[PDB]
């Protein structure tokens, strides 16, 4: 599969399929492409997208096995608005805990930046409000500076993921047994 909402093979998860996923949004100022491989060795199983800002028309990939990758995206509300792309997705996992991601494409780059953040918590977190100030202010999430991050998860998992630092974003996460 190529296209947002589908849940694809984990090792056919890359830049090219993202692009696409991308360009697909079409012509608006802010839009983000996300893709997430789970190697956990977990099932996941979708709960929300909470979106601080901005919108998405897809349905979260609801069923992403070990070996498989989600895509998805989002994008800025319509009309002349400032306002980015600004979300937590939350999955919940086999083991009874929650796969927590954060992305932020805000509007304004002489003030704002790209950012992202991956987090486990125990238990299953729907995403919302104060889970977005957990990930964005509190726990130092990873700058989208068109470099890779690594950061040791707990319970048995590491993380690894890509953002660029544009408006028209991509963000390449991997999750994977620590």
């Amino acid at each position: 599969a190529d296209v947002a909402g589908a849940v694809i093979d984990g090792a056919g998860l890359g830049f090219d399929v993202l692009k696409t996923v991308l360009e697909a949004l079409g012509n608006v100022k802010r839009k983000i492409a996300v893709g997430i491989d789970n190697e956990s060795g977990k099932t996941w199983t979708a709960m929300n997208t909470y979106f601080r800002s901005g919108t998405s028309d897809i349905v979260l990939p609801h069923k992403v096995a070990h070996g498989k990758a989600l895509l998805y995206n989002g994008q800025k509300n319509r009309g002349p608005v400032a306002t980015g792309v600004v979300g937590v997705i939350a999955y919940s996992m086999s083991d009874g805990n929650t796969l927590a991601v954060l992305f932020s494409v805000p509007y304004d780059y002489n003030w704002y930046s790209n950012w992202w953040n991956v987090r486990v918590y125990k238990g299953q977190k729907r995403a919302d409000q104060r889970m977005y100030e957990e990930l964005y202010y509190h726990r130092s999430p990873f700058r989208g500076d068109n470099g890779w991050h690594s950061r040791g998860l707990g319970y048995g998992l590491k993380s690894r993921g890509f953002m660029n630092s544009s408006g028209h974003a991509i963000l390449e996460i991997h999750v994977t047994k620590a």
